């Protein structure tokens, strides 16, 4: 009751030690250079932790939603950019799971579950970032095939994901929400290009790239879901990926709190370990307490996500909004807690603050989460 | 997972229905003339919700600790004062459960479980509230009986509860925290008097009285647990009722967010429903998100209060501190959202605000909670 | 420079003694029985702080807006209900000052300034509370007079004020906000009655009653500036009384923190940090109110913004501080035996009346995106 | 017409002055300053050309002698566009305060003209590895070698170091402490490796290491053994400059935020027609302006050196810094994905803001000073 199965905890100790071993040192370096955490990718893949959400049918680990966030958490605790790997894979493969045809699922999800390829997910566009219902990217038919044209931006793991679940308008004059569909674009696919990797505040490692569609023709079997169903797919994909982002935020903050506690037990200003100043003790109390509320809520919403509960819209958004807020609130405090040392790149709290910010921004800025929560409350 | 069981959800639905009609309408009156929730206690007892935690063995409903919290929540949601009936009942009976001898337990718990008698719990002392190992209340052993002297303060439901698990030193030189034992005082015991009931900011209904012991002869069977081990028992009980006060805070806040939501959809300023202004929407979003986190952590800590988990103290402190703090923010916003109306007692939210304040204060002020947490963090 | 003139501080020691000595002990009762701060009113009157804003021209104290705010603060420091007397007097006289012809100013301001009469201000309406530009209290001209029919609500200090600058729409047609004018209704004036005093969370002392107008025959000399300007005048006065509500909040917070600090001396670093946050927020709120108050007196361009900005922040701060004040005093802080309970309840309203901090944030936003 | 609670008209002329100096000369370089972690040299050149390298220096010594509001306003209006660039007047006042507050007319004369002219920059060595905040327990020793002194030890966290010219470092004489202008060229005086910082990446934060640095006896600043009464004063007076730094960073962030939200449209309406973004900008502007005004009250209070200058100083830095963080965070939030990228400054202003909360007495230390000034 109100706890992960102890199974989840064995899973956690696993992914935790994978994170402590193969991710952490590489996290500091990943961030500095803003290059992909490849070591993280081969270590997650080597431990079959790269995309544990995939079903058993395709060779996945079959992770529970709570189990899936646990992985994303335990990674973000040490490296936010790497933490995106199973998180972006769940995000980009979710339209393919929740609505994909059996043939398309069997095509694509086994290569992920195996580790051949990572997914990215192209929904946002620069002239309609949060207003995903009124996008510009275009899927016109051409024979059996599909021509995509247009813009996707803020696409995570771009350049590295092989597969890109794009959402493009199929019938530009139908009832909003029924004119958009999802198509798995490959890196192969001619005319599909990437934009410059963005110069990011945090997640500097995991590339956030614009991806351009210049008459990208693609077979008909890469339609995922039916036609027009792309927004009804994207909504349930948000519904489920919000909680992954919540867990990522919880994780970023957890790593920050861990360095905070360690540093306060080691260092001694005014003769004593700063850990024992009641001020700092209050600060750690708020950090730990907020973090634990955010954790429990992302976990509740994950329970809401595998059980596919009714109010998953609300709690998912809320868990994402709060966890991210908490992450900022905590990681900033963590930086504050290490004083001068904290704003040094030698210690991870700096990176962790820079990293936590996107949890408040990307996958729908928490203002959108508040819009969603409000619309859900007025029912 | 992260589900109150269908058992609990039905239980929730039950106690909610009892709160709505049988308790809520009286809530304004209970608070106003600062009177005990007689209607509420009556209705809870007739419905087995007055102290549902009590063991089956002694005729209680055998309520899960989570379920107990759920009841205190749903009661508090409409009337905070009334929720102390099950809350202070769990508080006062818990030392009698956690350490009580089979006999004394079977003496008192039936009286409670049926609804004949109420419990209060005397541990804190006017002088050194948080340094409980240094309490002045002594019980001197005299024959089989004891003679009590001392000063419990801040003791909720006094004057109205009949049996009082008071904690007294039984060694002015015995060892710290092992020099104290627990005694069930009756409302009948000579020399046992109450102070004038405190004039409280909120929870005005439930009486907060001083406890005076003037050479109170109490029989020898009133000892619960060993002599000396009462402190360990008291600290464990603290760990467990922390979470029920947390649930109460969540409840007070839930009432605020409910009445606010209602008032917001219907009432109109500038001619569209004020819930159309995205600002009020953000505010309501934050209220709901904070509140839901506070709720989920109250529930997690309730689970840990059943399993007697290690970090039960930490998670309970966190649940109380967060639920209460969050409640304060929310009920304050609740007053805000109803504007001029919310400032009047015609609407309850103002009362709910006064009530959230005490949850930040009694049952271990959130500062003390933050200390407890910071202490578990610095293991 | 960036400090009260030494005579503002001379004014502070004066009203501080008046508040600590004459207002403070009764404040607890003022709140307890939810009755008017009579002791406070007669003592503020005895000390010329019941309405020090009035020009000396009418026998007032001639206080600059900064001074008015400081008075309101030193009163709110001990009694918010009491702190509203000078505050609601400046509020109710402000339309009467800012635009009234010297006729009505000379008829009203001396009787206020001296302390015969208190003012309240009828702008807020239940139906169109936040949208004051679309209010529904009607006043049609009957010969030289006007007739009033309508319903002002949440009129603070309403039960006891004599003179009431109530603002009514005179011409429904035309641009709402340019069709509103203000007229001072008397307590004895025929047909004008009050509702039942609101049972309030805090400031219970200062009575807020509805104002109902049942065909009140008001003379034509009750005109407060040219017909139709009333909304121009009303947002003009809000511009100034925002800053006084800020000052009130600063005071309420101050009192909360004062009992907090005192209590902390009486009975570790965590509580120190909490007190530091309290005091620091408080002082930012105080300086923000004073910057704005000086900004009002010189009738600066951005008084719209700063009055809002100070009104919101001070009030917000008051709320956390008074809340935190209650927190520091622990169980004792949750009792009416100590005033911090009353002070928290008092501070809440500062976020609400005279434009909810939602409206304050909107007007602020508005000036930001001009 | 009464100028109470408002910065004087001359301060305001100075403001559009320094604002134009920043917009027109500093602003374009801020992005590069942060990206490369290099000293804002162009900014220093235009500040020196415009009497802003340390305008606080007296007119007796050739500065403009600007009052604490004036110097603060410069630090703000500069930080408004580049935090690192704002450290120029800020770190110069920081390093010059011991030399002013207790320095002998000879020692004032040896150095303050080189600053006021714009030749040399000053930095200030008080904090250390072991006892930064506990100034009573440091371990950098000044031994009286003849009339002269031998210095050994390590100051840490020293802004503009390696690049600044004169270093008023403070050492214990008898284990208590005195202040000494160590020169860059002085024998054996070296710097540690510069920190790779979260923000203020332009302004170098370096260790100060001494292996038997001999410095003449006239390098003494103030009283021998009694620099400590000078050190708490330098704090008292310089918090407000770090605060104004915070206000400036914060104001800049709010400026880019407003610009973006008016320029950008979303869901078909401008993103600032959404009341959520509106309240958000309102909270930002009011916190911001409150922190600004308290910075100004504390600056005036550092001018006439009031009794409570400690509290009002600490609070203004602690609040302005905290508010700056709070604002820049929302600023990054407001520009969405665009705000997350370094192509827009809101991100840099956030990192710049995270330090105003930390250095030169972390707001936790600021709160301690406030709590002690409260129980007076």
């Amino acid at each position: 009751l109100y706890r992960p199965t102890e199974e989840h905890e064995a899973l956690r100790e696993a992914i935790r030690s994978v994170a402590e071993d193969k991710i952490a040192p590489h996290a500091a370096d990943v961030d500095e250079q803003s290059r992909f955490p490849q070591e993280a990718y081969e270590a997650l893949r080597a431990s079959d932790f790269h995309a544990p959400h995939v079903a058993e049918e395709y060779g996945g680990v079959g992770a529970d939603a709570l189990a899936t966030c646990i992985v994303i958490e335990e990674i973000a605790r040490v490296c936010a950019s790497s933490s995106l790997i199973p998180a972006v894979n769940k995000l980009g493969s979710m339209p393919l799971i929740l609505s994909g045809s059996d043939e398309v699922k069997q095509r694509y999800l086994p290569e992920l579950a195996s580790g051949e390829a990572m997914f990215s997910y192209g929904l946002s566009e620069r002239e309609a970032g949060s207003d995903t219902a009124s996008m510009r990217t275009r899927a016109v038919r051409d024979g059996d095939d599909w021509i995509l044209n247009g813009q996707k931006s803020w696409i995570t793991n771009a350049g590295i994901s092989k597969y890109y679940t794009v959402m493009a308008v199929t019938d530009p004059d139908g009832p909003r929400g029924r004119n958009i569909s999802a198509f798995v674009v490959h890196i192969d696919d001619p005319g599909f290009s990437f934009g410059e990797p963005e110069r990011k505040l945090g997640i500097k490692g995991s590339p956030t790239r614009e991806l351009i569609f210049d008459n990208v023709r693609i077979p008909g079997d890469r339609l995922v879901g039916k036609v027009g169903e792309g927004l009804r797919t994207a909504l349930r994909t948000l519904d489920h990926t919000r909680v992954t982002i919540g867990a990522q935020a919880v994780g970023i903050a957890q790593g920050a709190l861990d360095y905070a506690l360690g540093y306060v037990k080691e260092r001694k200003q005014f003769g004593k370990a700063i850990a024992d100043f009641q001020g700092i003790q209050f600060m750690l109390a708020d950090m730990a307490m907020k973090l634990e509320a955010a954790r429990q809520m992302v976990y509740v919403a994950a329970a809401k996500s595998e059980r596919d509960d009714a109010d998953l819209s609300f709690y998912g958004a809320a868990a994402k909004c709060f966890a991210s807020d908490v992450a900022m609130e905590i990681t900033t405090d963590a930086v504050q807690l290490l004083g001068g040392y904290g704003y040094t790149r030698d210690y991870p709290v700096e990176r962790m603050m820079r990293d936590a910010k996107i949890t408040q921004i990307y996958e729908g800025t928490n203002q959108i989460q508040r819009v969603v929560m409000a619309r859900q409350l007025l029912k």
